[PDB]
């Protein structure tokens, strides 16, 4: 819309650009997005209107203007990927993880409970302000409408065509090894190389452990078997607690994966707090 003067790209998905935009008449700043039209999809995007969450990048506007479709979202100041990568050298703090870690789950048991799944978390579309808030953004978008691998469930690569809201809880999962470990736990380049990273390291999957698991749409009896490793080699820093609650967030079988909302009474968020994150915009 001609209702906005873009300031710059913030970046950029498969399913749009997005840009760092002013609204024209009221100054307001967002997170324009135009989207790469559907009656479906504009039913699915008008749902996520209501989709509101502390914890849940608002969607302010939507306007199919022009036979176009422009997204209109909150503008947070910094995404994971990039306070991550700033934090590289000393690594993010315990407490700071632990609390991003609980926000993102209260999201995804919100979105759950409504169930509307994201798809597609990474660092990239968690995105984080000064008060120490953490926020889900680009999700709802999947299912309405080089892309990274690195945190695809298992049931999706084995090509499960109706997968869960477990999908999230595995790419959160990911997300929080890394935050920990300060190096991504599966980047894989391909399809078979996630897959195999995935399988060298919990171990290749069979009818013992993931129920089914031998007959899903891509799984191939000639699959090498790797046999599994500690959770203390994987994600060494992390306590206990964490490990406990990073392998049930890892569990093979979707239906054995831990839910958001059990994920939130786990034993490693008795001492959960707020901490502020140390950002430079
Ligand atoms: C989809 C929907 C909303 C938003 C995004 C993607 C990215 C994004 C969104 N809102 N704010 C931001 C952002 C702010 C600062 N730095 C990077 C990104």
């Amino acid at each position: 819309m001609e209702n906005f003067q873009k300031v710059e790209k913030i970046g950029e998905g498969t399913y749009g650009v997005v840009y760092k935009a002013r609204n024209k008449l009221t100054g307001e700043v967002v997170a324009l997005k135009k989207i790469r039209v559907p009656s479906t999809a504009i039913r699915e995007i008008s749902l996520l209107k209501e989709l509101n969450h502390p914890n849940i990048v608002k969607l302010l506007d939507v306007i199919h203007t022009e036979n176009k479709l422009y997204l209109v979202f909150e503008f947070l100041h910094q995404d994971l990927k990039k306070f991550m990568d700033a934090s590289a050298l000393t690594g993010i703090p315990l407490p700071l993880i632990k609390s991003y870690l609980f926000q993102l789950l209260q999201g995804l048991a919100f979105c759950h409970s409504h169930r509307v799944l994201h798809r597609d978390l990474k660092p990239q579309n968690l995105l984080i302000n000064t008060e120490g808030a953490i926020k889900l953004a680009d999700f709802g978008l999947a299912r309405a409408f080089v892309v990274t691998l690195w945190y695809r469930a298992p049931e999706i690569l084995l090509g499960c065509k109706y997968y869960s809201t477990a999908v999230d809880i595995w790419s959160l999962g990911c997300i929080f090894a890394e935050m920990v470990t300060r190096r991504a736990l599966f980047p894989g380049d391909s399809e078979i190389d996630q897959l195999f990273r995935i399988f060298r390291t919990l171990g290749t999957p069979d009818e013992v452990v993931w129920p089914g698991v031998t007959s899903m749409p891509d799984y191939k009896p000639s699959f090498p078997k790797w046999a599994r490793q500690d959770f203390s080699k994987v994600v060494p820093p992390l306590d206990e607690d964490g490990r406990s609650l990073l392998s049930q967030m890892l569990h093979y079988d979707p239906n054995k994966r831990i839910s958001a909302k059990a994920a939130l009474a786990h034993p490693f968020f008795q001492d959960v707090t707020k901490p502020v994150p140390h950002l430079r915009l």
